[PDB]
């Protein structure tokens, strides 16, 4: 019993976890096999974080202005190039390390765990969601860039995040493996809008599944709603319209429990409508979106 | 910016675990040296003495990935058994054995079969459970914090409790609380709210611009201490105060400015509004968790 933002274990991704350094920058990079991965503004200066031209300045670098530091390892760089938004810099060590490892581009309200990471050292790991807006809430400091976000489904890390700058509201933009970014954001100090956010309501609804399989049963009612009904409700409390993927994905959870999909989200109406009038669900006061319908099959089962 | 549940980095831990299986119970090891540490209810269908002097090294098998350990010894210390192999664990990382007090924090790695499924961050509660997150298979995962590449080793799974919350032992087998490893009838005592590490969290909240529960008040620990006892609040000792020293210095408000803070929202409320996206006072974070996250202090 239980339930937790749990993380998956850092361990492959730690073995990865490097230090890249071009002029006065230092970042993180992700080293699997020969090549290294990070911000391509690793290269771009202070006076040039506007407008910079990634093309022009990649083409001035020698491999020898890329110090890459593994432990207290030198790796030699021997090749760049740079693809999207990420630089790849090839280097003459297959990193022992590696592990199995695929990247994956990840929709709105998928999960996944964060390595942060400092000098090419981990700090910490936690759980983390990509917003309905393309943002992330993350815990990232100056010198975080390049910190990587994963899943491991079965013994494969897969690749979904990587970390390259805070928006003025305190959350966090980046790019996939393929260096392209996730919302409509690009690697420039320019102003530029994050969305308003909204709740990722077939999250909401896995967890109050997740609540019902642990035995709480509080918020429930005898009431059903058609989806269009739920839809229109939840609108207003700027949630995300539930299509029938979401329902056909809710299908196991509403099996195990016995609660229709259509009946839980009646529930959900309500909750919007009264609160929690002081009670909790799973320890929350709040309705918990980060957790998604596939999170709570592996945790609960 | 941001403030996350941050666990620590657990591949030093990773590569210590092993599945232990006697008769029909599998469940985890911690593999350090030449030894595996494992609950002792592992040899259960109790008299543990008695159990144990029937099983041979042969009857434990320990399995490190598809690598068969071979077991040369075995004795019990408190509710661990101790399994001697013949191979030292070549991933041995630097660790001691430590036992945490109530309040402070660790990251469980919860594991199955000897593999690691997940990561999370937990506190020992004032009654000496913690809320984990555990299935069968689970017992033997191990709790831990780092300090400066250092592992210290702190918390061993056993069993979970009727309420749904989980009970262990030090990695000396020594129990937290006043539990025992018997199917036996056994309840989680009435727990209470960990008052230092509120604090630590509203000084997260304020670092990250969080502020509107800020207030022109101060009090004193012994007024202060009335209200916390009045809300099942553990008592904030002047040990407490001075550990908040740091966090009272970067933002500005003392701890008894902040304790008039707490005051007003144990008696008010929140009135509508979130703290760090929390509608609660949370309470496992400590001083330390803070600061540590608060500056990116990293594991070597
Ligand atoms: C990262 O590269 C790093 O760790 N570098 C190591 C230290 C040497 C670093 C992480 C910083 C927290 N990222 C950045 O420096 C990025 C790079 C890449 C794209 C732009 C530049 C600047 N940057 C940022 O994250 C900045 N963010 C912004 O400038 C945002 N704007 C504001 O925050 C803001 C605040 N008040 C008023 C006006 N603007 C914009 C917002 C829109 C999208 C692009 C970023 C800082 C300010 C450094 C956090
Ligand atoms: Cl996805
Ligand atoms: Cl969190």
């Amino acid at each position: 019993s239980g339930f937790r933002k749990m993380a998956f274990p850092s361990g492959k991704v730690e073995g990865c976890m490097v230090q890249v350094t071009c002029g006065t920058t230092t970042l993180n990079g992700l080293w699997l096999d020969d090549v290294v991965y990070c911000p391509r503004h690793v290269i771009c200066t202070s006076e040039d974080m506007l407008n910079p031209n990634y093309e022009d300045l990649l083409i001035r670098k020698s491999n020898h202005n890329f110090l890459v530091q593994a432990g207290n390892v030198q790796l030699r760089v021997i090749g760049h190039s740079m693809q999207n938004c990420v630089l790849k810099l090839k280097v003459d060590t297959a990193n022992p390390k590696t592990p199995k490892y695929k990247f994956v581009r990840i929709q709105p309200g998928q999960t996944f765990s964060v390595l942060a990471c400092y000098n090419g050292s981990p700090s910490g790991v936690y759980q983390c969601a990509m917003r309905p807006n393309f943002t992330i809430k993350g815990s990232f400091l100056n010198g975080s860039c390049g910190s990587v976000g994963f899943n491991i489904d079965y013994d494969c890390v897969s690749f979904c995040y990587m970390h390259h700058m805070e928006l003025p509201t305190g959350v966090h933009a980046g790019t996939d493996l393929e260096g392209n970014f996730y919302g409509p954001f690009v690697d420039r100090q320019t102003a530029q809008a994050a969305g308003t956010d909204t709740t990722i309501t077939v999250n909401v609804l896995a967890w109050l599944y997740a609540a019902v399989i642990n035995g709480d049963r509080w918020f429930l009612n005898r009431f059903t709603t058609t989806l269009n009904d739920f839809n229109l409700v939840a609108m207003k409390y700027n949630y995300e319209p539930l299509t029938q993927d979401h329902v056909d994905i809710l299908g196991p959870l509403s099996a195990q429990t016995g609660i229709a999909v259509l009946d839980m989200c009646a529930s959900l109406k309500e909750l919007l409508q009264n609160g929690m009038n002081g009670r909790t669900i799973l320890g929350s006061a709040l309705l918990e979106d980060e957790f998604t319908p596939f999170d709570v099959v592996r945790q609960c089962s």
